[PDB]
């Protein structure tokens, strides 16, 4: 039997095309300065921070560290795979209205990818990190967007190297712009493409904080950076702790 909430979420899945970029900027403009934004940095999984926040959250959204080319990246240790094995996210990402995001990214033939985003609303979370069922499913909105593949740019098209950071900065701006357009109050962010995509975890942490300090200042109630780091040296998490300290 089909799981509860899957059909409503798949039916409501929506694509933001790159020609909507100024619609998303204006939504950020219009929402600037609405609250006192509290921003933590934690050790939890994206979905752990989600299930924590949901009882305080009018409008909960979390960022999927997405593959540009096939839904779920084709599945092993990555965040998007965490989200799919424990939620109905995959049923949304394979929806018909989302096909253009995967189709155009493939035709792009560029490691920086395009500026399409997938908004999946009310995605049921069914399991915790240990993998056990949940009493009741807890729903979360998911913005899906690929960070530029810094690793593939360096190994395949170094000419685009100077474009990695601008690309990541404008794309992060559209992610917050989607969240503002959908009037979301609580954002679960993280180490967007600092694992398999090889981006510099210091760079994405400061790019986030720059926008949270400028264009997106006050735009959301509560931002949670849920950076999972199992490596003993803890360099990813330590980069977001270090870089987000002034803003909290
Ligand atoms: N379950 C998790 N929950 C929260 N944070 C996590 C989790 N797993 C890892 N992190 C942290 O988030 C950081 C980045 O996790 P990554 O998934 O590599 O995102 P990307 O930007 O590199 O590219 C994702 C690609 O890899 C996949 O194949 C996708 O399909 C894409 O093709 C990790 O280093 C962790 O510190």
């Amino acid at each position: 039997v089909r799981l509860p909430g899957l059909a409503a979420m798949r039916q409501g899945t929506r694509l933001f095309t790159p020609e909507q970029g100024e619609d998303l900027r204006e939504a950020l403009r219009r929402r600037r300065g609405s609250f006192q934004t509290t921003c933590e940095v934690t050790s939890e999984t994206t979905f752990a921070a989600a299930r924590r926040l949901r009882e305080k959250a009018s409008a909960l959204a979390a960022l999927n560290f997405a593959s540009a080319k096939n839904p779920g990246g084709g599945f092993a240790q990555a965040q998007e795979e965490d989200l799919c094995r424990g939620s109905g996210l995959y049923f949304s990402l394979t929806s018909p209205q989302a096909e253009p995001y995967y189709a155009v990214n493939r035709q792009s033939h560029s490691a920086l990818y395009t500026d399409h985003l997938i908004y999946s609303p009310q995605v049921p979370i069914f399991r915790d990190d240990a993998g056990q069922l949940l009493p009741a499913p807890v729903p979360v909105n998911i913005i899906t967007a690929p960070a530029p593949n810094a690793g593939a740019v360096a190994q395949s098209r170094p000419e685009q190297l100077p474009q990695v950071l601008p690309t990541l900065r404008e794309r992060a701006r559209r992610v917050l712009g989607v969240a503002a357009w959908m009037e979301q109050t609580h954002l679960v962010l993280g180490a967007w493409g600092c694992g398999v995509f090889r981006n510099d975890p210091a760079g994405v942490a400061r790019t986030f904080r720059e926008l949270l300090e400028g264009e997106a200042q006050g735009a959301f109630e509560h931002v949670t950076f849920a950076v999972l780091d199992n490596h003993p040296q803890h360099p990813t998490l330590g980069a977001f702790r270090r870089e987000l300290e002034s803003l909290c």
